[PDB]
């Protein structure tokens, strides 16, 4: 009676036999994956921008999207490695729509095979053009779809205490971003860092589309986003104090700071404020700093219903000239940074 | 190329068939989940009291606490409904032993297979003998293998904000408690209630050990715990400002409350302190109060290796002893409570 | 240990994904088994027709002689019930090339997921352009990824007495043909039919690629086919005979006469001989003969190495040309039969 | 739709956990196989003795005969090698009870699990207690199941000349041998040789219940089986030719001789008079002779139903008494053919 159906899903394999990853896409994903373990590390100074759309509904306007960032990720590649958002799969306060994958038409009809196709196709027409993908991993079978074509993942803040999230973040190829919780607290994703760097054995699903126990062998690319609390914890002074955390544990104190979310109190409008206080906090010292998250669309704002085209359906996204203006602000800040060397 | 090695893994089907749930249990799990809706609906005024220890290492000793805890189940059965605690899964701050099912002979070997076994066994021996089981359901794969023997389950305060673990409480057959988050917020454990009781569509892996999409009804027993954060969060004053919260949500307002961790800041013996507090709210009122939770065992305290028979290897536990003084405790007060009718 | 290796098998699931059959495919195969088994019964007195290559080697020529012999299907509607031979799995004497699915590339990389693609495709094609399908069922996994396109089954004469063939054939949505054995016995196709008319119990794999017990409700709708042994069978004498014993078992006395194989003595230039004493069967009675059988393609003969277009590199068949004439000297004779209602 | 059901079926490591091969099962698994190879190929001039009845339906009944044979297993090792006919799956001529794995209860339920664990157990028990055991692979899926247990198998007369059979024996770890046809045809075993010598690519079941491609590496231990047709094929006369054959076919030319079926016919006791022949052949010269079959009982005959304890209801079968005249007649026989080295 709790379980109304059972339905059909077809495993992984069926999903890379149409879709195998291309050699092109296959050199991306690897290089990105060290250009950014060389900024965890601090062993570059480039700083990651994970930059789009709080949520993909409409692979269209997102290959719009990337087209344009694409030549901003080109222009700015000496200060900034821009990597774009392209989430699926989206956590809700308590009901909603829970992203592409798991209800692609918008409408309540759950076509999660068609969903992942989707999300496969785009991610491999993404990095064949030359932008490279992140996404928040968020269920526990989906990412054999898709993670071969994923160059950074972040675990959401509602799901950074979760053991099953920080093993299966153990197991990903690629380097990981944890959040901070959503009242502020900085020790669980400092907790979550150690958890994913070590060995564990759990429960998961093969690409056969069947469960096995799998042993995964750590995770030495962790790192903390700063994305606000009760307050936001953008700030020099929040920086310092986390970095200081972060090195009593034993972990890399370089950390990504999320212009979004709790940091912008939920409004569009106070990303470029945020942005603009890690610029003045790059151009001072901002050694602490290796990133930054910015959730832009073509259009800004929101909807509940997908009228408008390239205007998000979840969270307020900045739109595109807000878009060139905050990379301009943070290419001509890192610059400076990089130059005091 | 983060996973050392992909292990086999036995699907539910065959532990199903050597372990077939029996008529008895059957009958006893199905009355016991009607029994604690009733108590999370209001409808009864029974005390649910779900005691035991905070982990299982040893099947042995477990059992010999089933068998003392059943003599006081039914001693106390009009004014408690005793469910003990067979905790198979515990989630680490950072890492540690996780319990019987990961590595059941405690050693590092991870033979899950024996422990989804050894776990199964235990469960149907305690249904068997009239004592009705509770858990916390943390791995997304395993409760396939023994949902079908769990009167009562627990979402942790790590996992309550996580929409996979929300989902999984959509499907289940038992009444689950959320609880509040480790810092002290109870909104998201009213925010999973009203998540968990409607309709989801995810992926889970069927008793045949192959993945699915899975259509849940949602699960209409849910409710809240109160387990401390920052501060205890037990007393009537809390239990209020609880019940308003739920009440202005739309979801029941009848919660119970964790005697252990948090609300005893990991001091054992205060366990005692925070049921003879909530004896008082049910002497005086105590309306709201469907519940209470407590980690008790044969032996009181704890133990890092498991030298000594029935003592905790996890959190500290109260003894035999100071148990039957506490059910004393909480079923003289809840007898004039039901008298008040 | 004598296992070399163990290999990726793509489940049928993904290959119905891309290649759903559709509403006319799907009106096509279900009104072709209903008027062959009509013929089977007696119900109706054309002349079944499976002709076409030995096997499929190569698509895009089978394309090109279904198109051809569609014309023909169209044109002797009245007379003969035209099928095509799209066989894809070979038995041989010892080894050798077993078919299409099995190898596709004609190389020895038995690349059998492309070669299923493959298949399906191919029979997706025909069956949309108004060509029903026939084939040999002698994998017992294979079936599943391309049954619902099939009109008409064979099982060969080296399989007819296995009992895990007439299992098959008892679960098959089809009419099914059992060719008497190598050396001419007949009894094994008469207990053949009775085996597979019968419910059956037997281990069979899922469209998911998953093992499980089938149960089977029994083929009502399967015959036998005379096709030669140490001597040719197809004469009156031999009809009759079979006639007889096909009564005296209790089974359908109406039965088809293969031209090819052991009643041409593998020659090809034989099968229109055959043909011509079926005519002047049909001409003077002919009550018995439901079907006829014929090895035909675009050119005449067989190949080693897949050189010449259209040409067989199995057995032997006639070509384009012989396939007109055999095809009107059959409907003119039928037309005769026919007109004696 | 000619499907009625799909039901559940246990994959082969739910059987493998409950009942591993132990390490003296394993040793006498291994050694006998060797054992035989030694005995295909001329190495060794001990003859194998296949015996036992011609089914198994009764595991107590097994086992009490196991006992029995034992002791002359060993008290003609010098001479003898003798393994045990541990029968599961019956082909019948139309239908019929297929055996102890197809429908244990004998009661038309079907109860495959049951019989395939129960199979297991026996085989498991026979082979500890220091009895090999041979049987006939009929089913293709069944096999993983208990393989491992078998020294020496069968390919039946009705399945030599399938394609997916000699595949089957292709991959298999013990010596196989493969009975001439139903009317007397040797060459189809003398193919199936040469086919399941060579190495195959075909889709089969694995371990865990999943269909995959497997590569097999061909079994290099085949042999016929001379078990008569038309007329009998026993006597020196049909062994020099079929001997003729073999060595024609670049095969080995060591063959058994079934003193049952259709070399005894209609008279189970004639099984004494093919031994009495075959006994003869040994002592005057009988080089090609490596083996015999026998059909052997706790009683002699057989019933319809399970009436009488160590009675067969398939084939009838010798009883005690003439089963030790039997063996101690080719014991003494093949003595003295060994000593003339
Ligand atoms: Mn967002
Ligand atoms: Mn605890
Ligand atoms: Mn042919
Ligand atoms: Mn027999």
């Amino acid at each position: 009676i709790k379980i109304k159906e059972v339905k059909e899903l077809l495993p992984p394999i069926a999903h890379l036999y149409e879709l195998p990853i291309s050699k092109e896409a296959s050199g991306l994903v690897h290089r990105t994956r060290q250009e950014i373990s060389d900024l965890v590390h601090g062993r570059d100074k480039r700083l990651l921008v994970i930059i789009g759309p709080c949520s993909i509904h409409d692979p269209k306007a997102a290959l719009e999207y990337a087209e344009r960032l694409l030549k901003l990720r080109k222009q700015y590649e000496n200060e900034l490695l821009i990597v774009m958002r392209v989430y699926f799969e989206k956590p809700r306060t308590t009901v909603g729509w829970k992203g592409l994958i798991n209800d692609p038409h918008l409408d309540g009809t759950f076509d999660i095979n068609f969903g992942l196709r989707q999300a496969r196709s785009l991610l491999l027409s993404l990095n064949n053009m030359g932008m490279p993908a992140s996404t928040e991993f968020l269920d526990m079978i989906t990412p054999q779809y898709y993670a071969d074509l994923i160059s950074w993942g972040a675990i959401g803040a509602r799901t950074t205490e979760s053991q099953v999230h920080r093993e299966l973040a153990s197991g990903l190829s690629c380097p990981v971003g944890f959040k901070n919780g959503t009242d502020g607290n900085l020790k669980i994703a400092i907790d979550a860092i150690g958890a994913a760097s070590h060995s564990h054995h759990f429960l998961s699903v093969t690409k056969a589309g069947h469960s096995a126990i799998v042993h995964t062998g750590g995770n030495p690319d962790c790192h903390v986003i700063l994305r606000g609390g009760k307050e936001p914890n953008y700030d020099a002074e929040h920086v310092s104090e986390a970095a200081e955390q972060l090195r009593a544990a034993g972990v890399t104190d370089k950390l990504m700071i999320d212009c979004s979310h709790a940091n912008s109190r939920k409004d569009y409008t106070r990303q470029m404020e945020v942005a603009q206080d890690i610029a003045a906090q790059l151009e001072q010292d901002g050694g602490n700093i290796m990133g930054v998250m910015v959730e832009s669309h073509l259009v800004e704002g929101r909807q509940d219903k997908p009228e408008v085209y390239g205007k998000s359906i979840t969270d307020a996204c900045i739109g595109w000239g807000a878009t060139e203006e905050l990379l301009a602000l943070l290419a001509g800040a890192n610059k400076k940074r990089m130059a005091r060397a």
